[PDB]
């Protein structure tokens, strides 16, 4: 089945950006073909540790700017919803509605999402364990979603830090299209105290892990200048590697495959 | 004085919360020594399966609010999951509630301390002791004047909650304290389709809480248990609230010589 | 039952201060006469996190010390061993063999001290659920012991770091004697890079929760100047503080007492 | 080269050790690439329960170890739980194994680094990868020339283990890393007198070492898993050893492209 790479930028810091992300993206696209794209970016950071950290500039500004996307290069678009009622504006451009980690559990945001026909992407809360994943599954066919997917982001493990418990993958394959989210699974959840910290050198390895384990894609935070981004600074990838990136999970992938335990 | 949350989980049947605050109304008029306050959900927006039980709907369970205060001059709370909801929530529940999960959601903060009441947020079990100042900046941001950190137990490992005690010390830096005696104990999804607990250590742990120090502890009740439709693992028969409230007092008062201050 | 207090060194530095340690322990063993008081101090550090750090003296050394306390003091004495062969010279002196946290598992050590005829008393591993001490109590029992004591001494939660899950006190008192660790519970395993750190503020209010919640004994650590000790400094308790906390948990055991559930 | 580490679990009887040896000896003429080396315990002194399983005793485990060597010309490695035992073993294990457990233990350390031969330390479950770099410095203080590191899982709640891929490169950087593909699946007294495991994990798990990068694996075989007197719900059946291995040098050709500068 065609591998699934969700990239784009955290949050929408501007438009301008955002095309600038969109434009490489696009390049990748074309090049890897193999590859389905869909550009992602959040119209607001709702759960910021800090009252003083950058949320964005509005769902309305958000949409305009990714429907600018999809308009001028033809990808596929994706963004999280925080409260039902924004899964009804949201559906009109993105082609998948993700929910939030701390969210999974919301059973009235999951069935806006589902209502509205779009793909539904679920950030396993980190407190979930893979196998209870399977009532999120349940609760959003329930309400009508026929492509469902289930991503993989990190487990609380102590404070302030997250570990990545590769044997979800396979469990949650058992119900949903697994997505391995390679950005904030190395992220350290308040470690900078008014911020969450991360480790940026964790994320080639085990995204490696992730396709050599096997998943239905994997999803990446870039910018161009990952010390300059207003939110994730410690975990977005610089957005020249993200190249580089993704022929190496396709040539893992690949000599993987055969080895693909079946469900 | 001494705070007592005290309830039971979903408002079932506005028949059953009379029954419930009528022995937390009779408790009240026994501990003078301590500040009750009657609690109960309108709704159960995170149950694990889509087939569990959420309740009557936010019109139905605030009109059951207002019978209850109404009917014995019990202070309410209540959670909220939208910002929305604050608001009509406001006008009978004199502390807003926010749910573990939904610990970092800005707006739902806001919107909370935007009504003047005051507010008491359950520690997200993915949160760090420490984590919890942020929290109550934005309330504070917010306008919130009366601001309240609930421990509720932390992730540890799959299905399963630990206490870390250290956490009351630690929080009670920037706002009081409480300690869910009831969810500290449950084990999230533990029964599949529904959570789990263990009934055997709430007394336990709640002992535990008083001898550390803690500014009041949230309890839920339910006359019968075995029919609760939510939390019945965890779920505190009601005949059993009286014994606990003045055991923890009796601690509370011999230990409270050794609390740290602030 | 006759309340527990097992205190001491965490090493024997010296003779000399010892016995410094054992006649302030001997002084409140005279004032709390409803506590049974058993003296505690390590002949060796066999597990220090880094070759540098002090180990002590040596068994001969340290037995000679430890009965130096108990002659001059009439205290009885308690000390760990760390393989087969040192159960028998220790035996001699030693009221009550310890079973080190690392070592709970290891068959031939609780045989050893199992034989003696000696107590025993177990550091409940880092790696070990509650329940699972059910197994090492049956080994001791099969080896000949007759007084069993398993100690909380926290449990592995993320790295460097140890968490007291007190569900274990009741869950563990169901087949043998339970002891509380006020020292080692509130420890930062490797937490200082080549040593453990701690956090003392909270030894209190943790020894305060652990006789709220029920156990038959605790177990503190304690040097006339913490600063200086040569283990455990982050942890070590000022011995002119240990009085006030014995009768606080005296006091505290007395009032939540008659609550404790029935096993 | 790639160090492939085999064997079973605990030593049966030689008889068992010979027919596993046989199997390890074919596919070490079929792997050039690859170093074999054979492993077994002749002492399981750390079972949870006094009615299991350990073993025929040191002099029987040596003596069938021996024959192993002998016969098929393999190289031998076993752990040791006691100082004294680091001498005797050390006479034919060409790398001395320290268990988990008994990381930490100093005296069993520089036992084994005296012997002059390598060592292998398997990482506590309670140890941060980090902390491994002064079980290094202990080695190196002994005399330590050879000096491995194994991944075997972390402590992850109760009755769990959670393997955290940081780990490789982490340790990395002062020893050449193993990863345990076993026990790293392994689920502490999960059974109550045994302990549990998910076999269905390990192929996968080992997938992950290799794409994320380690100078080796350690796996435990047996001919009928279900007839292991240890290491039961792990233990991979004999005849799917070639087939995983030949998988890792797949995934090892492609992805070492990519392994981090040390
Ligand atoms: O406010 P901080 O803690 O930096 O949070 C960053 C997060 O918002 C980020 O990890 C992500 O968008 C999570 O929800
Ligand atoms: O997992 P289930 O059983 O649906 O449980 C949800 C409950 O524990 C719920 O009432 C709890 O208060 C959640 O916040
Ligand atoms: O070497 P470090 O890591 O400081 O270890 C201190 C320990 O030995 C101490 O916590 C105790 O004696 C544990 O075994
Ligand atoms: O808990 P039980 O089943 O006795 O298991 C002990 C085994 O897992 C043992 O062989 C393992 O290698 C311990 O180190």
């Amino acid at each position: 089945e065609k591998f699934l790479v969700i990239a784009g930028m955290n949050a929408i810091e501007s438009e301008e950006l955002l095309l600038k992300v969109g434009e490489e993206i696009k390049r990748l696209s074309e090049k890897f073909k193999e590859v389905e794209f869909v550009f992602k970016s959040s119209f607001d950071k709702a759960n910021r540790s800090s009252i003083h950290s950058f949320r964005g500039h509005g769902l309305e500004y958000g949409v305009k700017a990714l429907r600018k996307v999809k308009e001028e290069f033809g990808l596929k678009i994706t963004t999280d919803i925080h409260e039902s009622w924004q899964a009804e504006p949201v559906a009109e451009v993105a082609d998948i509605i993700q929910i939030p980690a701390f969210l999974c559990r919301q059973t009235d945001l999951l069935l806006a999402a589902a209502k509205t026909g779009r793909a539904v992407n679920v950030k396993k809360g980190q407190f979930l364990a893979p196998w209870d994943t399977k009532n999120v599954v349940e609760k959003l066919k329930f309400g009508g979603a026929k492509e469902i997917y289930l991503t993989e982001r990190g487990t609380t493990f102590g404070y302030n830090n997250l570990v990545v418990d590769f044997r979800s993958l396979p469990i949650m394959k058992q119900w949903a299209k697994v997505i391995y989210d390679a950005t904030h699974s190395v992220q350290l959840p308040g470690g900078l105290g008014d911020k969450s910290g991360g480790m940026r050198e964790f994320i080639f390895p085990l995204i490696r892990a992730a396709v050599a384990v096997g998943c239905d894609g994997v999803f990446m935070e870039t910018h161009p200048e990952p010390e300059k981004a207003l939110s994730d600074a410690p975990t977005a990838l610089p957005l020249s590697q993200l190249e580089g990136i993704i022929e190496a999970i396709l040539e893992i992938r690949e000599v993987a495959s055969k080895y693909y335990e079946t469900i």
